[PDB]
Order: structure tokens, then sequence, then C-alpha cells
């Protein structure tokens, strides 16, 4: 016992408001939005330039057409490092955000995010024991505090855990089992809450290769899998050229350049997207396990100008429409990664300071891709 038990008020199991299986719950979600660079920000909720989450933001998210939010959350920096006790004020703050999202009729996915790296970069035999202890202590606290929310609230145990081979995958499986066990131990509605488990690095190919089973669960058919998607890197995220490769500015059939053809993709186009999502359809969806596409987005390149900018924005928009549409077609639930930024190399579709739409072109792309428009 490195840390005290935080399973201090375990409750009678309660299935009130928790009647949906994972499959039934997934049917209710076609488009999600990540509250990025906010509650997981190192230094505090506003430390990465976004305002504190407001009811007004969550209202805008719902009214704009999203069914769900994924809320990355930081915890370690709020915790006593001797005892693993999380700040009561921070637990309450998280709870308040969850309540607002539910009040706006959104489904809500809470996680432990990168969180300074304590679990995420340490999927190793050397860290296994101490990290299982922290994973347990944190999840006991988070689940206890958020226990009374109905099925609008889902938990995700980890974010992008860095498991690179079969040995590290067994360590991740331990961490995921510790998560499910901690949640379930708290009882109440947590006996039946749908939980989301992350593939290795949330990478589709590594997950295909390394995944074995879901953690064992006392509940029936209450688990989903999670992967993320930023393929191809050169387009979605790459900010400078390297010896090994160039940034792609352009993407998608119809939106390629005839002049700067070195900025058209050399890989990662439509057929590759289909092939990757097909892997997750076979591995999970076809076995009765929904897949959360927990993050995707291709950043804006507003350092481009004139016709290059115009072309870039067209292919960027189409990329988001295409990923959304092809995900949904294969049982993957697409959650857009929004970092709140409206500047170069950002992904904010809302102006957080004014609760307005900044990037109507991407928003339209997502809604069209979801069949909402």
């Amino acid at each position: 016992g490195l840390y005290p038990s935080y399973n201090t008020s375990p409750a009678a199991p309660d299935s009130t408001g928790m009647q949906s299986t994972a499959v039934q719950l997934a049917g209710k979600i076609r488009l999600g939005w990540n509250i990025g660079n906010t509650m997981e920000a190192i230094g505090g909720e506003t430390a990465w330039g976004n305002p504190m989450v407001s009811n007004e933001l969550l209202k805008l998210v719902k009214d704009s057409g999203f069914d769900a939010v994924r809320i990355p959350v930081a915890w370690d920096q709020y915790a006593n490092q001797e005892s693993a006790e999380i700040s009561a004020a921070w637990l309450n703050r998280v709870k308040q955000v969850v309540q607002m999202a539910i009040d706006n009729e959104l489904y809500v996915l809470i996680n432990i995010h990168w969180d300074g790296g304590w679990l995420e970069n340490n999927i190793t035999p050397a860290k296994k024991d101490e990290n299982n202890a922290k994973q347990k202590a944190f999840w006991e606290q988070i689940a206890t505090h958020l226990r009374d929310f109905d099925e609008h609230l889902l938990f995700a145990g980890t974010n992008e855990p860095n498991a690179e081979n079969a040995e590290q995958m067994d360590v991740l499986n331990s961490y995921l089992q510790t998560f499910v066990d901690a949640v379930r131990s708290t009882g109440g509605k947590n006996a039946y809450r749908v939980l989301v488990l992350q593939g290795p690095v949330t990478d589709i190919e590594k997950t295909n290769e390394l995944w074995t089973h879901m953690p064992a669960d006392t509940a029936t058919d209450r688990l989903m899998a999670e992967v993320h998607f930023y393929t191809p890197y050169n387009f979605a995220l790459m900010r400078q050229d390297e010896s090994w490769g160039k940034q792609f500015y352009y993407w998608g059939e119809g939106f390629l350049s005839t002049t700067d053809t070195e900025r058209n993709p050399t890989w990662g186009e439509e057929a590759t997207i289909d092939q990757l999502f097909d892997l997750m359809k076979t591995k999970f969806v076809d076995q009765g396990i929904p897949v959360v596409l927990g993050e995707f987005s291709a950043m804006r390149r507003t350092n481009l100008t004139g016709d290059a900018l115009t072309l870039h924005l067209a292919g960027r928009a189409y990329y988001h429409k295409y990923v959304t549409q092809q995900a949904l077609a294969r049982g993957l639930l697409p959650f857009y990664w929004d970092n709140g930024g409206n500047d170069n190399f950002s992904s904010g579709i809302f102006n957080r300071q004014q609760n307005t739409v900044f990037d109507q072109q991407v928003l339209d792309a997502l809604l069209e891709g979801a069949g909402a428009q």
C-alpha cells in the first residue's frame, strides 16, 4: 500500500439511468468535440491560453451540432505527491464542468490525460508497480467524486499510453485493469458506467498488432476501445521540414497543387484512411465493441497566403469531412481535437473568448461528414 485507500464511501450498485450497453450508448453519438488545452493544461486550467470552461461554451458546442465532449483532465499536479490525494477544490471544479456538460445534454468523456507524463511515458516494468498504485488512488478519487452522474458520463482510463511492444502492452493491460477495478470498486452508478480503454499509443496499427483482450469487468458489455488519428503526420501536424520529410500543405482528391507539387501528399490519402479504420472495424466493432476516435484534426496553416492558402483550406476542410464520414461508416465515434487556438498551427473552431464560431468551414465539414448537414 504505497498510498491510502481512497475507496472511502463505496455505494450500493445502482443501475438507475445506466441502462444502455456500450453499443446502445455509441448509437447516440455521431460527433464529439475535445475541450483541448484546457482542463489538462499544466499550470492550471487557463495556463495554455484558454479560458475556464463555461456553461456558455458548452451550450455553443451543443447548439453547433456536437453530441458529446471529450474532456482531457490533468490530476497529478493537483495531488499531494506523498499521499496521492487530489485537491478537493479541483475535484469539485471537474464535477462542476461535468454537470454543465450534462445540463447541456452532452455526453461527456473524462480521462487522465498526458498529465505531465507519469503514466503515459512510463509503460515499463520498472514503473508498473508505482504507477498501478497512483492509477488506483486517482481513479478511486475521481470515480467516487463523479459517481452519481448518469450514463451521460463515461470514463477513459488513460490518454496515449506509450506502449511499444508486447512487454509494454502487458504493462498497459495492468494499468487498464487497475482503472476498471478502481471505478467498479466505488459502486453506485460506477458499477455499470461505460468505460473507455486505450490502445497502445492510441495508434491504430500498434493496437491491431498488440491488443489482446479488454480488462475483466463485473459489468456486461460496458466497455469501448479508443484510438486517435493524425495520419498523415506531414499534413495534420508537421510544422517544419526535416531531413526525413516535408510538410504537406494540401490533401484530398481535387485539392492538389499543380505548382508546388512537393507539398502534395506522398502517402496517407483516402484509401489509407479507409484501410486503417477497417482494421478497427474488424478488431472491435465487428466483435460488439464500439471504438471511440478520441482525437483527430488537421491544423490550419495560416502562414500560407493567396492561392496556396485557399487550396490548403479546401483540402483541410475535406480531410475533416472525410475522416468523420469514414469513421462513422465503420462504427468509430469521431471526436475533433480543438486546442482553442485561432492562430497559425491551431485547431480551434470556436473563439473561446466570445463563445462564437471562428472556423465555420471546418464546422460545416464536420457536420456534413456526420450527415447532420
